[PDB]
Order: structure tokens, then sequence, then C-alpha cells
């Protein structure tokens, strides 16, 4: 549409120029109005070119956001469509897009059949498709997680669209003011002195509002170019974790672990480190405990073997890889000990991570209790009088 | 090691490609404006209005391409580290993941992704484990003052 | 230090060796004696 209107306007301008290109001076009054009209056509042509470049910038930004998120958005949409069947166009579909779902899934599954019914999937989709898509409780949990992910993707898309719309409004206002001033200058109504007075007032005001649109530009380049995080991702700033809520050009709203709303200046974040749990791979875990310096090495080996067995017998929560490291020796009476292991998920699920850490700590406590590992304070010698 | 070298080469190629795109856009805008000026279509007053708008916008986007230039001179000229090398910043170790013109992605010991502004790193010390020689070790323990020599 | 896991394991092994060697040598640490006057 933009190129069509641009060609329309340019053809109109050239046609007008050709008609009056001939040197036919109807009257001195006609010349002034003709010059004013031509200046108006040139000014509106410049405005149309500005609009074209503006929409080009907006479209390239939208395409960058698409390459960033629309792939996962379309994947989630396809997964949801496949699940529903078992039980651009992609951008439009994404924009358009618990107990009840679990009940529906259970009803679809054959009675007294915990595993997914192959016949039901086959009748609704091909066997290969069903296998690729693939415990009633596990299926319900997966459906709930997929729905939550789709909702988060929709919220992220809406936030990005709102930010792009606000940026479009701002740049359109800038274009409007630029084109009106361009038309005024072309019309040549103001004399010299007033023009330089306007110029000096303009450089003054330019410094004034530059002191702020510098921060604005930093914020937009931060949110767009670096793109450290998306909506709904858990991030840590200054050592405190929080969840992204709203993406604005000048600010970003975050929710702390205590459901406390926080407002941040986007410009400041550009000068601070940002960590993302959602984008990070499976995260590690650390536990701390201490034992006596007199503990035999055999007990330490037994504890290591028990830890390895416990970790390998629970793959769903902890990966087989693990390590036990001695930190430091305190007066050769206390031996600092720590265990390192990796979850099967990231820190995004804070509640699940905390529960798993508590379970691991309880397991370590029990295992230490059975092994009879004891810690004793340094003996004190007392001389009576 | 071969996989790490391939990843480093790919990251360097991607950074060079992005820099090429940026400089090519700058060249394109420069040449179009040069052609427009040579054609001599605009009159005087509009030319100085364009000039003042240009110096204004130049300050605006300079406030940021200054940091951009600092980041590129940091990643290229100093070249403190490569992809896959373990580095320590502010006393915390991490692993290089992605090399971007404006930022560098690092992974902490807990497999925690971190994003840094490349401009800031230029003003902070950087230590590289991969490029360093064999490292030392220290252990701490205490004994009684009455221990015989 | 690039191999953080290997470095940590080697440090732990060295610490255990130091612990054992100190244990065999019978090196002991004692807190400063405290004098108590009853009433």
């Amino acid at each position: 549409k933009s190129v069509q209107v641009f060609i329309w306007l340019c053809l109109i301008l050239v046609a007008w120029i050709l008609l009056f290109n001939h040197d036919v001076k109807r009257s001195p009054a006609a010349t002034k109005v003709l010059k004013c009209i031509t200046r108006t056509l040139i000014s509106i042509l410049t405005g149309a070119f500005f609009w074209l470049v503006k929409t080009l910038l907006l479209k390239i930004l939208a395409a960058n956001f698409n390459v960033n998120n629309f792939f996962d958005r379309i994947q989630d949409s396809v997964f949801h469509q496949y699940v529903l069947q078992t039980l651009a166009w992609t951008m439009r579909v994404l924009m358009e897009a618990l107990a009840a779902a679990y009940h529906v899934f259970r009803n679809v599954a054959q009675p007294f059949f915990n595993y997914i019914e192959e016949e039901d999937l086959l009748r609704f989709m091909i066997k290969e498709e069903v296998d690729l898509v693939f415990t009633r409780k596990a299926f319900t949990e997966w459906v709930v997680k997929v729905y939550t992910s789709r909702r988060a993707l929709a919220h992220s898309l809406n936030d990005t669209k709102t930010a792009v719309k606000q940026l479009n409004k701002l740049v359109t206002a800038i274009l409007m003011v630029v084109t009106v001033v361009i038309w005024l200058l072309l019309l040549e109504v103001a004399t010299t002195e007033v023009l330089l007075f306007f110029s000096t007032q303009l450089v003054a005001l330019a410094f004034i509002i530059g002191s702020t649109c510098k921060n604005l530009f930093e914020s937009i380049v931060f949110v767009f170019v670096m793109h450290p995080y998306d909506v709904g991702d858990r991030c840590v700033v200054d050592g405190v974790a929080m969840l992204v809520e709203e993406m604005n050009l000048l600010t970003t709203v975050f929710l702390k672990l205590n459901n406390e709303k926080v407002y941040y200046p986007n410009a400041v974040l550009a000068t601070k480190p940002i960590s993302n749990y959602f984008r990070s791979p499976n995260m590690g875990e650390t536990v701390e405990f201490s034992i006596s310096f007199s503990t035999p090495v055999s007990k330490i080996a037994h504890l290591k073997e028990r830890i390895a067995e416990y970790l390998e017998q629970n793959p769903q929560h902890w990966a087989p890889v693990h390590s036990v490291v001695v930190k430091e020796i305190e007066n050769m009476n206390k031996l600092k000990m720590a265990l390192y292991s990796d979850h099967t998920i990231t820190f995004q699920e804070n509640r699940e991570r905390n529960l798993r850490r508590t379970e691991l700590s309880l397991a370590i406590k029990r295992m230490l209790e059975d092994l009879h590992i004891d810690y004793t304070l340094l003996p004190q010698d007392i001389n009576l009088t």
C-alpha cells in the first residue's frame, strides 16, 4: 500500500509538472499560486517519502521480532492444533490466539487405561504424528503447560505490538511536525531575521528534549537490539529475581518473588547485567553441609556412593552427573562439604526448584544420619582454682 | 576443541556480517544523500534546515554509536577472549557463549545465562583461564603453636 | 581452571591427602585453656 500510494503521488506530481512545464505566463498572480501549489506538491512528496521510510523501519523491526519469537509461537500454535484435533497467516493466528482440560482428556482416553490410547490418536491423527506429539496425569500436566506457554507467547506478542504501536505514534508525530515545518519553509512566508530566531530557539529546544530522547533511544535500542528477555521470562537484576510483566519503551514492569510490582527505567537497565532463566539451559544446584575432621575416608566414600545412587535413581529430577568437593578446612576440626547437581529444568519454576532442593536436602540429611557421621565442637580445657 | 573452534569462527563470522550490514546501510544512506546533493534540487534555506536537523540527529544517535564503537573496538582490537573460553568478571567465573557487537552472552558455573553490555566490559578488567598458563592452587589449614619443628 | 570440575576434584583429593597426612603425624590443635574461679 505504501509503495502504491507513493507511485500514485509521484505520477500525479510529474503529470502536473508536464502540464505546466510550458512557458505560458497567464498572469503574474497566476505565477504565485502556481509556485505555491508546486511547493505544496513537493512538500507532500517529501512527507510521503518520510512515511515510506518510517513504515520500512517499522516493518524491519517487526520482522526482527518475528524471527525472535514467531517461530516458537507458531510451534506452540501447531502443537495446540494437534492436541485439539487428537481430543501472514501464522501471525494472524497467533494474534487471534486446567481441570476442564484434564477431564476432557480423561474422557477421551479409554476407561481403565492410564497410558494414552493409541486407537483414539490413530483415528484422529496419523500414527507418526501421534508419536511425534507424544499417564493421564502427565498428559494433563503437559496440556496445562502448553496452554500456559501459549498464553505467555500471546502476551509477549501483544506487548511487542503495543510497543511497536507507541513507537509508530511517536515517529509519526515527528514526521508530521517535520513535514509541516518543511512545507512552511518551502512556502517562504517568513523573512530572514525571524528565520534565525526560529533556528536558535530550535537548537535550544533541541538540546532540551535531546537530554531526554537520548535516554529514550538508549531504552529502545536496549529493548529491541539486545532483546535480553521476553515477556513472562524470569530474570535477575542486581542479584534479585523477578518476572517480566510489561514492556514499555521507557520502562519495564517486573514482578518479584513476593508478587511485588516494580518499575524500572529501561535506560538504566542498558548499563546493568541481565540474566534470563527461561533462555538459559538446565541450571545447577548447590548444597552446603559440614562434617568432623576425624571422619574416616571410608565414610566419605560411602556417602559419595550413596549420593551417586540416589541421583541416578531419580533421573526425572536430577541428572546423573554430579560432583562432591571439599571447600576448606577450619582448624582441622570442621570439614566444609558441598554437593553439586543439575536439575532437569531451569529456575523459572521457582516453587518446583525449591521443593526439589528441599527434597535433596532431606535425602542428604537422612543419608548422613544413617552413615553415623558426627560433628563435635573443639574440646575446651578448664583449670579450676 | 574442534567444535569450540568452529563455534568461535561462526560467532566471528556473524559479528562481521552484522558489522558489514551496518556499514553498508551507512554507505547506502551516504551515497543517496550525496547523489541528492549533487543533483542540486533543493534550494538554500531547506539545505540549512536539513543541516541543523542533521547535526541534531547526529548528536542523538552519536550518544549511542559512541558506545557501539567502544564495544566493537573492545571485541576486535583488544580481543580479550574467544568463544568457549572461561573468564572471570568482577570476581565471578563464566563461559563465553555468544559474541555480539553490543553484548556478549556468558554462562555462569550454575549454567545461568547472563547478558552484558560490551561497552561496560571495556571499562572493567577481564581474566581468561583458557589463555593463561598452568594455574596455581592454594590450601588452608591451621596447627597448634606448640607443634615441634 | 577451564576444567572447573577436574580442578575441584583434584583440589578435594589434595585436601583429603593433607588431612590424612596430618592425621598420621599426630599434629593436634588445642583451644586456649580457660581459668575458672568458683564462688
